[PDB]
């Protein structure tokens, strides 16, 4: 009897890699209007390198590729870069497509909406607000609060508990199969498994444990409806 | 004609890889002493998942740890392991064993010297500089300089133009199979795999890289003598 339904953010409601993607093609693509003396294909290549090698998170990736390319520290182009990678941020946060459609659609029928998410708390906050998606859910469960990331169970529990619904009242959607799927049927919740973006075959090998699988958001509701003989019930282990 | 040694820093001059496990060990263990309501097999079980869900370099692990316990942020507990962190790596820095004396001995057969390792300068040359390794070496390489991490052969190349040496007359000397071997092998120079640590199967797929293979630093010098026939000479590709 599926009474709530938790979904990801990142990636599942909001087009975040996506988003990231064409902001580091606008970041190199300003700095060479800004006189960077190297062509679009070689400076993006090397600034995908440079995050491989230092990771997504170095604060220091532009300041960075200019010694990688044998340039003197330059403000201006540097500078160049970031204004993009914000304006871009800006211009284009969006939800993923159906998105703001289907969870209007899930509270018109009465479903209550929850968030699990990992990472930094405003942050989350901020692409929530800024998509105006504040009043869909009654709870936003961050697994920093906790000390953990998905998949980890007492993220999941937590969740559960604060909507103080059994495991098989709720349905957990999310695209990645470890942390998002694995992760809410490890705790005995119902899965749908957002078919978006890629997937390494490591994480292929917990598709196992995703009950249904979509291409798009809108076929959740068609889950949903199909899930119209209750969870299961009641019964055994 | 190797007239060049090059040594990677951590884990082939410095035991730092140990000397972070005794300071975490360590840290967990003031925790308890100091009222941390945990056994330390389980504290410090969580600890090392922690660091690996978020990152070696996280600045909140012990912040984050009590979350992770569900215990309330207490900075008693936090600065009782940051200062056992702290007085361990002051105490037990140290040189992997034999390092010093093989550089002496190096030094006392005519060769010259040098450093190629990643990370931030400063820190790298407190190593350096806390260890009294300075004079032992001509030039210290730091691939951050230059925007790349090893394997990239552009720091092995700069490191072979500081030194003005072709680079066959150049040697490296490393524990790591794909970033240090690797990288100074596809540029020409001759190799020898430090076999210190833990080695996964694809960064054994690069054993093939090392001309020479040791157990323990003091056998460098045999390798050395042994390179008593030339390295090979000019010749050809």
């Amino acid at each position: 009897m599926v009474k709530v339904i938790f979904f990801d953010l990142d990636d599942t409601l909001v087009d975040t890699s996506k988003l990231a993607e064409i902001a580091r093609k606008n970041a190199i693509e300003n700095m060479i209007r800004h006189g960077l003396p190297v062509d679009f294909e070689t400076a993006y290549s090397e600034l995908i390198e440079l995050i491989k090698e230092y990771g997504s998170n170095f604060p220091y990736h532009f300041d960075y590729l200019l010694r990688r390319l044998d340039l003197p520290y330059n403000p201006k182009w540097i500078s160049a870069g970031v204004i993009a990678y914000h304006n871009t941020k800006f211009a284009y946060l969006r939800e993923v497509p159906g998105a703001r459609k289907v969870l209007i659609r899930l509270k018109e029928l009465g479903y209550e909406l929850g968030i699990i998410t990992d990472g930094n708390p405003v942050k989350q906050w901020e692409k929530i607000l800024r998509l105006e998606l504040d009043d869909f859910f009654e709870h936003v469960i961050i697994s920093d609060f906790e000390g953990v990331k998905k998949p980890h169970p007492k993220i999941f529990k937590k969740a559960l508990k604060a909507f103080n619904v059994k495991p098989e009242e709720a349905l957990m959607v999310g695209d990645r199969l470890y942390s998002d799927i694995y992760g809410a049927k490890r705790v005995g919740m119902k899965t749908v498994w957002f078919r978006y973006g890629k997937h390494s075959e490591r994480e292929l090998e917990y598709r196992k444990y995703a009950d249904y699988e979509i291409d798009n958001l809108e076929s959740l509701l068609e889950v949903l409806a199909r899930e119209s003989s209750s969870n299961k019930k009641v019964h055994p282990p």
